[PDB]
């Protein structure tokens, strides 16, 4: 995250770490025993750490559980990322308290000027790196596609969102892939892709959850 703030220990409980022997991608719990991230985040061997601050260091609220199933989406097309969302299946269920704790999916899509908070442990520098060991936080509009297409020249698929500032300084960037978007309290988008971090013009595109909901539901269903 560039140009955010550190949220604080376990301020976004639905915040999870992926590892596979370090962080790799974020992601979001949606009940106890399912965690969204992005297809783009699939590899095997992934272990889930929910109630993350430090990443670094045991601090006492952590549960790490291993997947026993991944799904990545269907369609997820790896050339554009089109339809980037994947579901990971925990091996045991979650012990869900204050500090790790479900976020709920959207019964309706969120639209242009919405406030989300966007979160994740990725670099926080636009030029250069530097990678965090405390989560950071965001808090970002979903901008209309059509000024977010004609300030970027991106394509922008209806499974995707814009979300951040035209103007540059703040934005999602590598590392906080997989992460949540959440507004009004609903997960409506994923972290998935972008040119560069917090440039002009440049603003961060997201997966669009809302669409994915039935999906997930009879994923969960049947899983
Ligand atoms: C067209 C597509 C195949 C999707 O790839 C575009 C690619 N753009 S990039 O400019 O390569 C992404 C990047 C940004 C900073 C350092 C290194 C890489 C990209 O974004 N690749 C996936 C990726 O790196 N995702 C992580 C990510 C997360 C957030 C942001 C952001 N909001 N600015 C960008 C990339
Ligand atoms: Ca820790």
């Amino acid at each position: 995250i560039v140009g955010g703030y550190t949220c604080g220990a376990n301020t976004v409980p639905y915040q999870v770490s992926l590892n596979s022997g370090y962080h790799f991608c974020g992601g979001s719990l949606i009940n106890s025993q399912w965690v969204v991230s992005a297809a783009h985040c699939y590899k095997s061997g992934i272990q889930v750490r929910l109630g993350e601050d430090n990443i670094n260091v045991v601090e006492g609220n952590e549960q790490f559980i291993s997947a026993s199933k991944s799904i990545v989406h269907p369609s997820y097309n790896s050339e554009t990322y089109n339809n980037d969302i994947m579901l990971i299946k925990l091996k045991s269920a979650a012990s869900l308290n204050s500090r790790v704790a479900s976020i709920s999916l959207p019964t309706s899509c969120a639209s242009a000027g919405t406030q989300c908070l966007i979160s994740g442990w990725g670099n926080t520098k636009s030029s250069g790196t530097s990678y965090p060991d405390v989560l950071k936080c965001l808090k970002a509009p979903i901008l209309s596609d059509s000024s977010c297409k004609s300030a970027s020249s991106f394509i922008i698929t209806s499974n995707m969102f814009c979300a951040g500032y035209l103007e540059g300084g703040k934005d999602a960037c590598q590392g906080d892939s997989g992460g949540p978007v959440v507004c009004s309290g609903k997960l409506q988008g994923i972290v998935s892709w972008g040119s560069g971090c917090a440039q002009k013009n440049k603003p961060g595109i997201y997966t669009k959850v809302c669409n994915y909901v039935s999906w997930i539901k009879q994923t969960i269903a049947s899983n």
